[PDB]
């Protein structure tokens, strides 16, 4: 019985684990799933509890409830290092050996060495982190009424006007009326500032969709500072660069959505990486390793049509897991593997709870239509991993 | 036509204002009520929103909803100083003249010059302050899951084991199960520590009631450190004295319930005070001033039967307001005044939402009985200032 070890129970890992579960009979292989939490969180929904527009329990599910304990041994622990030569994974509270390894440790924030950013800014990338953001913001607003001159309490800076940043400021905008009512705050004093180094909001997306997004969010009071890089971050705010001069934004809350990289454990373990990501072979294996598969945000795929990398998405992470599960089963059974080919469908960006933008079926979508479509797409993933029961739960 | 100016819309000021409203005609006197907020808060209930066991809106009511605009002119402003010589009150955004003055500015925290206490500990004395405490604590618990070795996040130190401290830790204890579930916290790691310099919890109360209180709160996991003074306070915690030696308690939350004094404006205005309060004459007037009345926590009353001071309570504050309103009406109309005579009824201390201790009528009360009695007593005040409508509201 060969030992398959899966590192990280995210989109890539959970799908891979459940795939192997469905494809393999009992005693065909040992399957160990490692995750630092006993729950799997819906990473694509994390902007909502971060803004307090949805309870965080709506964005996570117990791993034991998803898997078959007789087929998969779940281990709750934190991966520290991978020893490729010994084929051993080092954890905080033990060690594991493998015949096959699946790395799905996800992303970590990339702050590009910008001073104070790692230590004084917040990230939206886990249940813990979004509860921290949520309660941090509520704490600032609670402090304001006693110190009405401290409008920096009411200022939130979101660094990076990409997909995550745009969805987050949308949620923040919807949250503000209730939040201000809770803490006797003049809503006109609230500032939500989206700061982007690139010269365009949502750089790389269709201009028509972008302008609609900016118009809607702009209407809701969101400010955009574009072509404006953050130079440093403090607990008092950020310094930005405007017209070749430094300008300070006093803000008690700074959220970084300006870049991610593959989990550093991968690169530190000696794998050759580009921005922490591994340019895997056609079978999603790490080059030089016939027994190591890489999924999700740790994997790098190049679109051969335009020589551009696919972005780190949940959508492609899911497709990774399905392919790896299929190919691992084949390897266990001495069969031939099937080369991975991504099929990129449409993605919808939420603009608060009642508005959205995106491409679905090949057509531009807006408003309530787009908003419902996003919910349906997200529901499909829940059905994939937890069947109708998980869908009915929430 | 005399000008009556009332400073502070607390128990003393609101009752006095409503009393004058009920006793005087529309042309007998000008009545101005000054308050820094447009709302009157139920100070005796503030321990609940501080612990998050009751929404803060349940502990306040709009002042305009209580008074008759044709009889009383409400001014939303902050009192800065009182000029006795000119009979003028200075505000942050203007100034007022009076023929008669009623001072009901309440208490402010007394930290006795204990280092760091004023700057790093929290007080339960307004709607703003309890929302700050509430969100501070939730913020600490939110941070814990990401740093499970920082158990100091889960330690709450309450300085002073008097009436307020006991009620507050009672509320915190009831809150903990829900709070821990919200933030994935092991409840056994939580520490609620009541620190008291005196050698007994609730010093001055009946020992039987005290022992019952400690047993109930102790069962709920509340720790008591008695004969233990706080020496200094930091954002990291407190230093305490144990057997003449320094010991540190690491705690991200320190709440001070160990002493209050009369609002400093009274002393700063040149009034002769003892611990910030004025030892008023039998008609609740400031000595040397036949036209200045002091009510509530700014007033000091000595029980002439046993020469001991009455504690600063809402119960006696209410009686102050009624007496002053009656006596002011008499002065305006040239009648004779009535010496203040306190009638001290029973007071019940809550021990969470489902338990309590106190004296009612002439018998000691416990449990659900005591708990309901406290609610009814508090309800009586709501009826006094707002009739059945306000009662039905809450
Ligand atoms: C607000 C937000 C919105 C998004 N919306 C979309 C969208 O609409 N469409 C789309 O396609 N993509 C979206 N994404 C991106 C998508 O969420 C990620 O691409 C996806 O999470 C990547 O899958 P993953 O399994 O590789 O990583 P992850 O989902 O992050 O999974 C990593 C797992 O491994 C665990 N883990 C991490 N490190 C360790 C360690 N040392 N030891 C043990 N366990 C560890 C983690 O606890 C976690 O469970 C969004 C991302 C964010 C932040
Ligand atoms: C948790 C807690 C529980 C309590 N429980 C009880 C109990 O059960 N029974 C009992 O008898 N007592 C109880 N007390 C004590 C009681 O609350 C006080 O004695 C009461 O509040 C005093 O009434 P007051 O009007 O003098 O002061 P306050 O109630 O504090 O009123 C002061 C008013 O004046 C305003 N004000 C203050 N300064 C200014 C300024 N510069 N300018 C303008 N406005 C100003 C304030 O905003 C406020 O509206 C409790 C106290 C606390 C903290």
């Amino acid at each position: 019985k060969p030992s398959i070890v899966i590192l990280g129970a995210g989109y890539g890992g959970i799908v891979a684990a459940l795939g192997l579960q469905k494809r393999l009979n009992y005693n065909e292989a040992d399957i160990t799933l490692v995750n630092k939490n006993d729950y799997h969180y819906i990473t694509t929904e994390l902007h909502q509890p971060a803004a307090g527009t949805m309870h965080h329990d709506q964005a996570r599910v117990g791993i034991k409830e998803l898997i078959d304990e007789k087929k998969i041994k779940f281990v709750k622990d934190t991966v520290v290092a991978i020893d490729r030569e010994q084929q051993k994974v080092t954890l905080q509270n033990g060690e594991l050996h493998y015949d096959y390894l699946v790395v799905g440790l996800g992303s970590e924030p990339e702050t590009f060495g910008i001073e104070g950013l790692r230590e004084h800014a917040f990230s939206i990338n886990s249940i813990n982190s979004v509860r921290i953001i949520r309660q941090h913001i509520e704490y600032q607003f609670a402090k304001f009424a006693a110190e009405p001159e401290r409008t920096d309490y009411l200022t939130i800076v979101v660094g990076g006007a990409g997909f995550t940043g745009i969805e987050f400021v949308g949620e923040l905008a919807d949250r503000m009326p209730e939040l201000c009512a809770e803490y006797d705050v003049d809503p006109k004093l609230v500032r939500i500032i989206n700061v982007e180094a690139a010269p365009t909001v949502l750089p790389g997306f269709d201009p028509a969709l972008v302008n609609y997004a900016m118009d809607v969010l702009g209407g809701k009071g969101v400010e955009f500072k574009i072509g404006t890089p953050i130079k440093r971050c403090t607990p008092e705010g950020v310094v930005i660069e405007v017209d070749g001069e430094e300008e300070e934004i006093k803000a008690a809350t700074v959220v970084w959505t300006g870049g991610v990289r593959g989990n550093s454990i991968v690169e530190k373990s000696g794998f050759e990486t580009m921005r922490g990501r591994i340019k895997v072979d056609p079978y999603l294996r790490a080059p030089g390793h016939e027994n190591i598969f890489i999924v999700g945000d740790c994997a790098l795929i190049i679109n051969e049509e335009n020589n551009r990398p696919y972005p780190p998405t949940a959508q492609i992470a899911i497709q990774h897991g399905e392919n790896v599960a299929a190919n691992l089963a084949a390897l266990i059974r001495g069969g031939s593997m099937t080369p991975f080919k991504p099929h990129i469908r449409g993605t919808v960006a939420s603009l608060g709870r009642n508005d959205a933008i995106g491409i679905v079926g090949g057509r531009k979508v807006y408003g309530h239509a787009a908003s419902w479509l996003k919910k349906l797409i997200d529901m499909r993933y829940l059905y994939l991993i937890g069947g109708l029961s998980l869908v009915l739960k929430k």
